[PDB]
């Protein structure tokens, strides 16, 4: 059985090694070089947050252990507010509730070396620029435009947030597309290993500085750096032009004078803040969502080509990876690919929609400058439903972060959970007051195990 991936980024390598290993010909088109061939080049320093279902989809693939292997553990989240050095507060109960923070490059590396092992034949320096159905034709080309013609008998695009294979698909199907732009741009930024000693910045923690409409995190790399990121709207909104944004920062002088007035604990621990800012992109976030991931049996879109989100819950590559499982494991016992790709889509599209909200939602998390006192007892009284009913009351954030409950069930259940909270705090300054075994017998009534 025959097919084409195009992009061997995180789902398409790793769809690649799990059809691949299943008796599959594999081919994988990607527009990049072959990171594995060291160059002069300058490194590539971005990293991301791996979590359950991420972890889960690689162990299944026969590679967790080697990723793991290279990934800090983030036993928690470290908030930055002005005056206060943070307190860690932890993910979880312990060290199984954690998240790990992993370079981007080394964990493409070492898929496209799954993916190599179990059989993928991989093609570099060819980026798909159109797609012939009726015949069954790609057309690829370098970055010169010198084209090259493939035949095809599936193609599956892998091929990321501007998916080529994606337009393709709308040239001869409706996709159904809804696109909304998010107001924030983003700028990498480097702490190094020198600088985050000097400042006691935990190495196995995930940090923010919230500020509102804007913020920074920062994720550890192995040797003490931290990788971080800066949230900001490109435009300063209508009905207040002095706000800060990407466009009054004009230079690396004028990023500086900002951090430093806007993130003065911060910007003492970016040494090359200036030359970062001007060097690295600013980059573009929207949640885009398809009607139809698919075209017959010939294509079929997955990861951040089906759906792009918003990257404030940390579960695009997540979701992204849990994909490929799902859409090697039907197209490796359906009655045919038709079948699979409609199973596939039909299974897929609740859970990437929910998810795209909950990471929209998650933004004002994050960037909260304080938790008003009404948050704080909702969330203390949540902890305890937890301790007496580990069963039935389970964070949203936990559900999405830690366990492979379908996105849309954890959504669902979250809102169960939201209202209980709200109801009972009610008219209530603090815990003492409330009824809390009425509380719990209301998460037995209404939170099934
Ligand atoms: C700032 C930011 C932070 C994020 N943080 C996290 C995080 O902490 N945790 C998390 O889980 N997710 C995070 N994400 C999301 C995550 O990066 C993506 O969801 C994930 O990379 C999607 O995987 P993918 O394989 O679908 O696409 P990609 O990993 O982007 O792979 C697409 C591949 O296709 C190639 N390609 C593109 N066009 C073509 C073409 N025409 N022909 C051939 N090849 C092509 C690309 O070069 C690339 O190799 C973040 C995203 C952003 C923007
Ligand atoms: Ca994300």
């Amino acid at each position: 059985r025959q097919v084409t991936i195009i992009g061997a980024g995180l789902a398409g390598t790793l769809v690649a090694r799990l059809l691949a290993r299943n008796g599959w010909q594999v081919n994988l088109f990607e527009r990049r070089p072959d990171p594995r061939i060291e160059t002069g080049a300058r490194g590539r320093s971005i990293n991301l947050a791996l979590a359950e279902r991420g972890a889960h989809a690689l162990r299944l693939a026969g590679l967790e252990r080697e990723v793991l292997a290279e990934a800090v553990m983030m036993r928690g989240r470290m908030v930055h507010v002005p005056g206060t050095p943070p307190n860690l507060q932890p993910y979880g109960r312990d060290d199984s509730e954690v998240i790990w923070s992993i370079n981007r490059d080394r964990l493409n590396r070492i898929l496209l070396d799954g993916a190599e092992a179990a059989g993928a034949s991989i093609h570099f320096n060819l980026g798909l620029d159109s797609v012939d159905f009726a015949r069954q034709r790609l057309t690829l080309s370098n970055v010169s435009g010198e084209r090259l013609e493939k035949r095809f008998h599936l193609l599956i695009g892998a091929d990321g947030c501007n998916s080529a294979v994606r337009q393709a698909m709308a040239s001869v199907v409706d996709l159904g597309e809804h696109l909304e732009t998010q107001p924030h741009g983003y700028k990498e930024l480097q702490i190094t290993p020198e600088a985050s000693a000097q400042f006691n910045l935990e190495p196995n923690a995930l940090h923010i500085w919230p500020h509102g409409d804007y913020m920074c995190i920062a994720l550890p790399n192995l040797d003490r750096s931290f990788t971080v990121t800066l949230f900001l709207h490109h435009q300063s909104p209508a009905a207040q032009p002095a706000s800060p944004s990407f466009a009054q920062l004009v230079d690396g002088h004028a990023a500086r004078r900002f951090f430093q007035r806007q993130f003065p604990d911060l910007s003492p621990m970016l040494d090359s803040l200036e030359q970062d800012f001007e060097h690295h992109p600013t980059g573009k976030l929207a949640t885009l969502r398809l009607t139809t991931w698919h075209v017959g049996g010939q294509a079929v879109l997955l990861g951040d080509a089906a759906h792009p989100m918003v990257p404030f819950h940390g579960q695009g590559m997540n979701c992204a990876l849990e994909d490929a499982v799902a859409l090697a494991e039907h197209l490796q016992s359906a009655a045919d690919n038709a079948s699979a790709l409609a199973a596939f889509t039909a299974q897929r599209q609740p859970d990437a929609l929910a998810i795209q909200a909950m990471a929209l939602e998650n933004y004002v998390e994050m960037s909260s400058k304080v938790a008003s006192p009404t948050y704080l007892l909702e969330r203390e009284l949540g902890q305890i439903m937890a301790q007496r009913q580990p069963t039935r009351f389970i964070p949203r954030y936990s559900m999405v972060t830690f366990s492979r409950l379908p996105y849309a069930q954890a959504m669902a259940r979250g809102q169960i959970q939201e209202q209980l909270l709200k109801f009972a705090v009610a008219n209530h300054s603090d815990l003492t007051s409330i009824n809390l075994d009425a509380v719990e017998h209301e998460v037995t009534r209404c939170l099934p195990p």
